[PDB]
């Protein structure tokens, strides 16, 4: 029984089938975007969705019987679990958002194709080295976001009225997004010396990123 | 017949004649852009076109006889075939997009010069190693265009009205084009939490891009 | 039992005491941004800031006693003195900019945690190898800013009327921020050839920046 | 007189002296940017400019005698020659673009200082390596520019009415500057399929750009 189940879930037919179902669901979720299609052929999909969600639900249960505690030492499987989880909460209730969170289950195609799994892992493996530059930068943002609120948040509350608001504008500036005509020239019309805050800020923020890239390559 | 024609195609005069013609057709094509020129000389160059494409048609036929089945195993020759045949489609009124695709024949400069082919081939060469990331990106992109159409498409039809639209808008944001004042600040006036979609989205698309380039460097 | 004090300053508890203070003071200045907070607890929060500022002043005196002249060849300590000093001038009749400057002491978190210290040390270390190119470029901007003031400052004073203005603007075009529809297309309405100035400038400035990054990594 | 003169121009006193004239003129030329200064100090420095041009002219004449055939095979001196020639153009002639071009002479500071020379020399050495790509890139822009004018020029003449405009605009899209909301989206109000030109256009130009840099690094 234990061996009989185990032999099913690991077969090359179970995985091709589920993957096939993933590929199919993802095609329907695209289709669900057309309100035309919804009108003429969407009660079909509402049930198709619940059919696919169960087969996947079974898959998760089976894999937990087979792998037992080692299922939950698999970051990919926890992900699989958690992704199917949020897809279990009802259409109604909570908030409209959980309904939209359901689309995250297409990320199972990543979980289930070894080629996707390898790219993702390789990418993740870049992260641990960065946790030093990241923390410093987050602090850097925090201090400046504070200076930006007090300086500019009274006359420019949309941009700087709040720490959070100061954080959003500074990120925007960081991505260098319409930073001059859109933010600093207006600021400079009240506060002519605002360029002393943002030009240095940009240097730092551009230096750190470049140097972040050097160290990635070398490491 | 065989050896006489075969002797003309491989000649240094042949390829030189063709190449020189490409440069001429290219100077000439810049001229068909000014309708000042077109009212005073257009008949001269509309047929200069016509005789160039005749020569190219002939040359293509000859190279096929000389190279037989090995012609269509040659990517550059394959290219010339398609790049010439297109320019053979009638200017006649039924479908006038094809008229503009004719300028692509200037890409034969690439085909016929060995220093450029090196570059192109070199460029394409980095692609097969990237295909996995292309897929991953597109799967990421696809999930998010879905999320965007259902989240923002109601109140902001232009930007998220349609899966295709959200794809478009999302492409812009990765490129970092007028993304904040131009898209999410408006989004945030109706939906204050849009930054929880687009700010992670920005970290991700950027993370992958950088790592892709590093992947390019190392590979 | 001569120095007596020296044994306390060098201890694990002293340092951990300052870091715990900064992070509290760092958390405090955040909450000082909430306008609601400054009503409910504004008086409470002023007492905490003043204690810490005293403690820190004490902490600086002790470190001077111990290190003597070796304190003032430590950039990190030099930074600590002037940053603590800043937060101490009277709010009275001065410049009210100094009230905002006192957030700079949150950069002491960097100064007192060697990991951050090493990051800041690593970053600075890319600067001396770069100083040459910084000098060429600064020389490049300075020369073109002059050119831009003379060429476009009559009819476009907001952007180029003054040398600093030509600098700020020129810097913006360099960051490529909103430069065609935002700067050059306007200019070009009065002065049709302005692309011969700005387009080359962009090539140059981007080429250098790109080769600068390249030259650092390879070497 | 020649051999006697040659002993003069190679001395360390000489180089630093002409360098000192550059830096002084470089300072004064900054000053010529101010309306105020020019009002109450203009003739002192209008005079001082003519002196320097003469000295540089004499300096150029001397070095010719010293170097003979070699002078006109020195890249740094050819620059030196012509940028002095510009300043030798008379204060008039109806093309005051040249009056502005005077400040091109401050670049002699680059030719006269070997570390500057070294950076410039280092930078240029990158270029012959890229001549294949620039030709390729310029060929690519040339082709798509043609397509633009015939595709979008009649309804959008400012942006695409003509080759240069298409060139300009295309150059603009390649710096990714306001490309979407500013150019492609408007186009789409009238030409719904414009994303098929510009999005491929962007991918390719980045690809070539990115890959170019990677080639430089490894080599
Ligand atoms: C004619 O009188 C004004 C001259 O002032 C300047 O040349 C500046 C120098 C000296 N230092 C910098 C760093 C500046 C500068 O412009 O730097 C930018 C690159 C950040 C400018 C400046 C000085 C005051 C105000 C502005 N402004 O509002 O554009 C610009
Ligand atoms: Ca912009
Ligand atoms: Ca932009």
């Amino acid at each position: 029984m234990y061996l009989r189940i185990t032999n099913i879930v690991e077969s090359s037919f179970f995985t091709k089938f589920i993957i096939y179902l993933i590929v199919l669901n993802g095609i329907t979720m695209g289709l669900e975007t057309s309100k035309t299609f919804m009108q003429s052929f969407g009660v079909y999909t509402t049930l198709f969705n619940q059919i696919v969600i169960t087969i996947f639900t079974i898959e998760i249960i089976l894999r937990i019987y087979v792998h037992r505690i080692s299922f939950f030492k698999d970051p990919w499987s926890l992900f699989d679990f958690f992704v199917v989880a949020i897809s279990l909460v009802p259409t109604s209730s909570g908030f409209e958002i959980l309904r939209v969170l359901r689309v995250l289950r297409l990320f199972r195609l990543v979980t289930a194709v070894p080629q996707m799994r390898k790219i993702v892992s390789a990418l993740i493996s870049v992260i641990p080295g960065m946790l030093s530059v990241i923390a410093l930068m987050t602090l850097f943002f925090y201090i400046f976001a504070i200076m930006a609120t007090q300086l500019f948040g009274e006359r420019f509350p949309e941009w700087f009225g709040t720490l959070g608001e100061s954080f959003y504008t500074l990120f925007q500036v960081m991505t260098l997004d319409d930073w001059s005509n859109g933010i600093v020239r207006p600021l400079m019309e009240v506060y002519p010396y605002a360029y002393v805050f943002f030009i240095p800020f940009i240097f730092v923020v551009t230096f750190v990123m470049i140097n972040l890239v050097v160290a990635i390559i070398v490491d």
